[PDB]
């Protein structure tokens, strides 16, 4: 159960910049991006807890510089059931 | 038409992050099954769980509190005995 | 058959409206429609009396958990309107 | 080139009620309904000018009673090119 | 990359009614071809026309005024010599 | 290659941004993405210098006809980011 990191922005540009800054900051896997309507876009990463925390911190700061940051969160040990909605 | 003669728990958020956190907290809090998530546009996302009523109430209480900390909570509800017809819109 | 509809902002209000409608009267839940902006409509069909009882119960239930936008009953819809509705 | 009548609402309920009131008020053809996002829904009718004006007036009043009316308009003699976006 | 070595007119509205009225007024005002309409979500709708620059300017001016009377006008623009690459997003 | 992006509220601002970008420099217009809520992004690829010139021109052009939301250049995108981008 690898850690899960997520950044949500209003607008795609902030999310693409967040994804690039996340993989630049640490060895994390980019799971993908999700569009939920209303302009909201989420990018998600997986990896060891330390790497996910470093990646999400870098991604949140990068997204805030170019777009609108909405949320930033890390789940260090997600439950296996959560994989069914990722 | 009732199933017998399981309870449904739901949390709706504005944004996916609050829903992923709600889903994780729900399955962590009690013996419930995560049924899935629905996007209805306008940024609204709903995550649904099934199980015995006591487990669904404990899971939704934990999921509502968790979603509010990281995102925007919109609704939280438990239907103890949902009609089978409601499955057609889940 | 009469047509009953409840529109909410958010899916949770619509799931609760649909459950309260089928619980209150013998109506057929046709389904749900998403029109964007968070708006969701649930539609039922049945005899006029059943549809009125179901929609009244559904509207009150939806308002408790979410945001009720509209509630309406068309007792005898024109056949042309069926061409723009969802069907079972 | 039959007249074109249109009613736009915020929400589907107002548009279904508008469509029923339009066909109830006059001999018009319901072309269909369109969802453009943001909750906006448009219902369109065709027929002779007099019938379309009566139908759209009835549909606007009916939609306003149950939902949110946004726009109401009649084009008495639409250009043939407009059929390509209907 | 230019087409030669036609002009594009566009009107964006919030709601379909303003766009249908803009399209009708545009083709009525001048010799332009209605290319189509695009929905981008959030209620925004764009209608596009092609023709000689003078015709496109006359058509967009008429369409902008007509859309504002019945709905919500958001944008109005003419590109006299659009690059062929822009066709990939029209 | 460098990646340039311009996000607007409305399609008109994005069509004008795309035209001004290809007019200003030799960049490849990858396409456009709609993420809901009226937000539209247009993306270009090319050498860093060309992408910076194109995005600067596109941002100024989009602001004149519509609502500019974001403008950004990533000079050397990580290979992983290509998996979430549109491609030609």
């Amino acid at each position: 159960s690898e850690a899960l990191g997520m950044i949500e922005t209003k607008g795609l540009v902030g999310s693409i910049e967040a994804a690039d800054a996340m993989v630049d900051a640490a060895n994390v896997t980019l799971i993908g991006k999700e569009h939920v309507g209303g302009g909201l876009v989420t990018v998600l990463v997986r990896g060891d807890v330390g790497a996910v925390k470093a990646a999400t911190d870098a991604g949140a700061a990068a997204a805030q510089r170019v777009g609108e940051l909405v949320s930033v969160h890390v789940i260090p040990r997600p439950h296996i059931e959560v994989e069914t909605i990722l």
